[PDB]
RNA sequence: AAACUUUCAACAACGGAUCUCUUGGUUCUCGCAUCGAUGAAGAACGCAGCGAAAUGCGAUACGUAAUGUGAAUUGCAGAAUUCCGUGAAUCAUCGAAUCUUUGAACGCACAUUGCGCCCCUUGGUAUUCCAGGGGGCAUGCCUGUUUGAGCGUCAUUU
């Protein structure tokens, strides 16, 4: 193969990449009764990202992810966490 | 005699005509030369602290930059916390940017967000398997480059 021009900048990036912290009524109780932090994400969501998002972010460490597509375009997930995070505890951020 | 019924008065009442209003329309005339593969026209889906839409905008989302204007407020003074003598959301701005998922649509598809292949770089740590960010693989032709094809065919030291 070859070439001579190309693309342009690296643009971006692309990450990010974790809503706002999805947390009511029913939420904070998940993060309560069961210490499983229901924050929220975008659409698109990379998936086992969530997983590198939160364990980066919050960092603390998370085991299952299940992440509903919520009524609204909200794309909701549902982390746990390790005999590490205590939940409320992990709710230091909220 | 009333009720009723017609009739004409005034008052309400149904209705929205007449009058006057005009950031429209309609027809005139006079300049002007520009879309796109450097991704267009069009479409979705989204983006305000608070927003449904018309409007503007694209994950840098009613806007970034840059100018001059500005000189003083914007989404102007809806409220609202709002923030200001180092220049605020307005005009101009297109000697900058961002420009999702698309559409001439483009690696294959596409009633799905589905399915592959390279290259670079991260984790598992043997390149060859699984996940993360970056860059990329349509077609027809133009021209050169670079490899190989025939008993098209030339000549060579055998």
């Amino acid at each position: 193969y070859a070439s001579k021009a190309v693309p342009h900048y690296n643009r971006l990036d692309s990450y990010k990449v974790i809503e706002q912290p999805i947390t009511s009524e029913t939420a904070m109780k998940k993060v309560e009764d069961g210490n499983i932090l229901v924050f929220q994400v975008s659409m698109k969501a990379n998936k086992y990202q969530i997983k590198k998002a939160v364990k980066e972010l919050y960092e603390v460490d998370v085991l299952k992810v299940n992440t509903l597509v919520r009524p609204n375009g909200t794309k909701k997930a549902y982390v746990r966490l390790t005999a590490d995070y205590d939940a409320l505890d992990i709710a230091n951020r909220i």
